C-alpha cells in the first residue's frame, strides 16, 4: 500500500520558503553587522519579490535571503503593512527562481488540510499539518486578528512569514505569529497578494477611510470627526447605498471603502444626498 | 486533483453548533444582564434540547444561545450533571433547527480523524483536526476523566460544550476541560445521549449505587454503610452474580449497578441487596 | 462513505507498544522496589528484544514491562546508548509476541503521515498523529538533535520510548524527549534504532569507530584533535583527503559515518594529496559531554 503523506504538497511548494535575516550595524559596540532577527519568507515570482512578515525586519540595516538550494542574496526592502504585520522584498534573482505555486481562482474552505513551512534558524526547514480553522478576510479594511485565517497547524518563529499551503502545494496564505492559544493566524492569500501589489505600485498600503460604524446599515457610531463628519451623516442614522450599491453589511461596505482612493468624493444616501472626501486611513 | 479536506463534516455539523452566553444579574451592580460565562453547545434535535457543559451554565440566572446562522434564543436549563460536566438546554424549535449528524450505530475507533468545532465569541466558530486517542467508556458509573474519550484535536474554553464529529460530520462527542498537555477530553457521544434522556426525564441523573469497590468479582471495601454493607456482603469475597445475569468485569457491573433504580431488590447464599441512588455530590 | 480513519495503524502497531517501570531498593524508606519512573517501550521481534529510552532504565535496579494484553514480565538490561538516548531490554516470552511491523525498504518522507503510539500509566495507551517535519539522518557517527526524525506529532512523557509509525503501522522511529523545541518532537530514526539495537545485542554498549577529524573531489581537515588516530599520524591541518579504507571520500559526513562503522583497532590506509598512509582506528572518545554545547 501507499502510507499517507502530504509529501507532495512540500516538494512543490518548500523551495520558495526561504530564510529571512535581519542585521544591524549598531547592534554590538565594534559595529559590525550582526543578526537581530530571523524569520521566513516566500518568494512570489521570478522577479525576486518575497513576502515576509514586517516585525521581522523592522529596522534592519541589512537583510539577507537564504534560499534551501544554499544561494545567498542581499534583500532590498520595497515596503511593509503594520495593518497585516506584511512586508516584500526585493532580490536581485540571477539564474532563475523557485517560485510558490498559487491558485487565484481556488476558494479556500474550512476544513481544507494546510501545512506550515518555515526555516527555522534553530532547527532547518520545518513543516506541520492543520487544517483551515477559519477562512477570514480578504477586503482592505482592517478589522483585526479574527479575520485572518486561523489554522491549528503549529505557527511559531521558525515559520512566522513562511508559508501556509494547501494538500496540493498551492498558496492559502502568509504565516504571521499571533495578532490582536493552540491557534495560528495567517494573511489569506488572496490579501496578501493584493498588499504586495499596492506596495510594489506606491511604496505602501492606501486605504480609503470614512470614519463611521454600525451594523439597509444603521451608522452606529460615527464622529470620529473624519469624512463622514465634515459632511451630511449624523450619529444614528441608517445609510443605503455606499456610493451606487447597496449597503449590505457594515464589514462589506468598509472594506468598499477601503479600496476607494483618497481625495475621491462619493454619494452617501442616508435621502438627502450628501456628498463626502474620502480620507488616507490614520497614521 | 483536489485538495485534501474536511469540509464535508464542517458543512454537515458546524451549522448545528451554538454560542452559549451565561448571563447574570448580580454580575457588577446596577443589577443588569452581564454576560458571565461563554462556551458552546450542540443542538441535538427538532424539539430544540442542547447539550453544553454544566460549568459553562453554572449560576447563569439566564442562558442565551446564538446559532451561527444568526438567530438567537433564551434557553431553559432542563438539567445538569456534576460527574459527566453535561447540561441540557431547551431553546424555541418552531422555526425549524439545524440538527448535529448522528448515527448510534457508528462504532467509534482509535484513530479515527475528528474535527472539535467550538463557537468561541472571540474568535468566532473554529474548528480543529485530531484523531481518536482512547474511546472511552459509555456506561453511567462515574470514574473519571481518564474514562472519556481522549483526542488530540485541540480542545479549549472556546470549544468547551462544543461537538467532536468525525470525517462524516458523526457526532462523537461532546467536548469538556475536565471534570470526571496535548489531550483533550470529550463524553462519548453514547453516554450523552443517555444522560440527556435522563435528564429530559427526572430533571436530573439519578443513578444507583451500591458501594462495593470490586477490584469473579473480589470485593474490596463497604465502609460507609453502603447497601452493600445494609445485606449479605462482608469485606473481600468475590461476586459470581448480580441481579441474576454473570460478574465477569467489574466496571460492568458497576455501570450496570448504576442502570437499575434507587430502592429496588435484586439477588447480589444471596442476601437481595437494595440498590440506593448514588450520593449527591 | 466510511470515515476517515488510521485504525488500521493502530491495530498493527498498538499491540507492540509496552510500559516500562523503574524501580529502585532505596526508593522509599523500607528498601522496596518503589516505582520511581515510567516509560514506554517499543518490542522489535520475536525474540522479545525492546527499544526503549535510556532516561527512562537508568539506575534501575529492576525493570519490568507490561503488554496490552495484559501479561507483564521482568526484563534484562542488554545495553543503552546515550548519545541517541536508546536502551534495549530483553523479556523471555514462550508464548508468542506482538511485534511492532517494520519495513526496511520503506523510505521515510517529509510530509508522511504518522502516528505516536505511547503506553503511559496514567492516561493508558495514547495515540497522536502529525506527519514527519524533517527525516534526520541514520549513521552511527555522534550528531544531536538537529538530525534526529522531527515531526508535530506530540512527543512528551507519555510517549517517550514509544513507536512513532505511518498509516500502514510500520515503525518510523522511536520516540524520544528532546536533545542537542517548541510544538516539535523528536525521534531516531528506525533505520538507526535497528543498527543501535544490534550493535547493543552483541556488544553491550555501542562501540564507534573514531578517527579523529573535523574536516568540512576530497575533504579538508579542520582540525586534529590531540593524540587521535590522525594526529598521530600523517595529519596536520590543511591535508586533503582522497579516500579512507579505500573508498572514495567525498563527503565529511558519508566518511565520518563510514569510520564510526569501523571496529577500534582496525588499521586503515588512508590516501592524502598520492601520500598513502596507515590509520589505526580507535574508540569514540568516551563521553557524555556530546549534547552539552560546553
Amino acid at each position: 500500500m501507499t502510507p499517507a503523506s502530504y509529501n507532495l504538497a512540500v516538494r512543490r511548494a518548500a523551495p520558495a520558503v526561504v530564510n529571512v535575516y535581519n542585521r544591524g550595524l549598531n547592534t554590538n559596540s565594534h559595529n559590525q553587522l550582526e543578526i537581530r532577527t530571523l524569520g521566513s519568507g516566500v518568494i512570489m515570482d521570478q522577479r525576486g519579490y518575497i513576502i515576509t512578515n514586517k516585525h521581522v525586519i523592522n529596522d534592519a540595516d541589512q537583510i539577507i535571503v537564504a534560499l534551501q538550494d544554499g544561494r545567498v542574496f542581499e534583500a532590498l526592502l520595497v515596503g511593509s503593512d503594520s495593518l497585516t504585520d506584511l512586508a516584500v522584498l526585493k532580490i536581485n534573482a540571477t539564474g532563475g527562481l523557485p517560485t510558490i505555486p498559487i491558485n487565484a481562482r481556488r476558494v479556500p474552505h474550512i476544513g481544507d488540510v494546510v501545512l506550515a513551512i518555515g526555516n527555522p534558524y534553530n532547527l532547518g526547514q520545518t513543516i506541520t499539518q492543520g487544517i483551515i480553522s477559519a477562512t477570514g478576510r480578504i477586503g482592505l479594511n482592517p478589522t483585526g486578528r479574527q479575520n485572518f485565517l486561523q489554522t491549528d497547524a503549529s505557527i511559531n518563529h521558525g515559520n512566522s512569514g513562511g508559508a501556509l499551503v494547501n494538500s496540493l502545494g498551492e498558496l492559502m496564505g502568509i504565516n504571521t505569529l499571533s495578532f490582536d492559544e493552540g491557534i495560528g493566524f495567517a494573511i489569506p492569500f488572496q490579501l496578501a497578494t493584493k498588499i504586495m501589489d499596492k506596495l510594489i505600485r506606491d511604496g505602501r498600503v492606501i486605504r480609503g477611510y470614512i470614519g463611521i460604524g454600525g451594523r439597509g446599515i444603521v451608522v452606529n457610531e460615527v464622529s470620529p470627526d473624519g469624512p463622514a463628519a465634515n459632511a451630511g451623516i449624523q450619529v444614528n442614522d441608517l445609510i443605503i447605498s455606499v456610493d451606487n450599491k447597496p449597503a449590505i453589511s457594515a464589514l462589506e461596505t468598509m472594506d468598499q471603502v477601503a479600496e476607494i482612493r483618497p481625495g475621491s468624493v462619493i454619494p452617501v444616501v442616508v435621502q438627502l444626498t450628501l456628498q463626502v472626501t474620502i480620507q488616507e486611513y490614520p497614521a
